[PDB]
């Protein structure tokens, strides 16, 4: 078995696609609309769903805000250049909650950011 | 770049670990404890962190309950037998919210369950 995706509800679909793709460098894998239940979906990721875990963004028509709660943590993504991503994230709207730098008691560069809906994103600068 | 993991705060570390490992078939990849920040972590997944996406179970010492909220959707997992998984889960600290079965206007078999902390998990099935 395997981990397929993580589903998150967003306040604005396109704004979300835009961020994950244009900012985080992900690609729009697929999108769907459900007239019956009044919601739209978009799957964004770094590779094909068949090979890896991706993100499923859900947008319920007319719903622009949710309650984040205190249980959900975040999603951690591997990053090419944490420093740079922070910059991109910064100048592209999003917030940088933890500037790129080595992790406490370590060397690995990591940062923490927030997507357009306030979701927390951990960026980690990391067989064959 | 890739999806590393999804972090979720749990009310009971071992409880969650047992569920994801014993019930969901995952493996405990690694654990750690931070006294400064007072938390304990357990990484669970169907593969090593370098190969796939995993789940980071976070236990904040002395904290046994969170507010699930309405933003976070779920995590989807592939299963060989959704019906079997449902029964196993329902009988082992979990809860079935959506009996296994094809999706309206489709043949893909899926179910929705809840882990011990209430987290929604989507089960997607991969001539009896």
């Amino acid at each position: 078995m395997r981990l397929l995706h993580t589903m998150l509800r967003v306040g604005d679909l396109q704004r979300s696609i835009d961020f994950y793709t244009k900012v985080l460098g992900m690609k729009l894998l697929r999108t769907s609309e459900n007239p019956e239940y009044k919601y739209s979906l978009a799957f964004v990721g770094y590779g094909p769903e068949t090979e890896e875990a991706v993100i499923e963004l859900t947008y319920n028509w007319g719903v622009d805000k949710y309650e984040l709660g205190t249980a959900y943590g975040h999603i951690a993504l591997s990053v090419d250049n944490a420093a740079e991503a922070c910059e991109k994230i910064r100048q592209n709207g999003g917030n940088v909650t933890r500037e790129a730098g080595p992790v406490k008691g370590g060397t690995t560069v990591i940062a923490f950011v927030e997507d357009p809906d306030g979701y927390k994103i951990e960026l980690i600068e990391e067989g064959n």
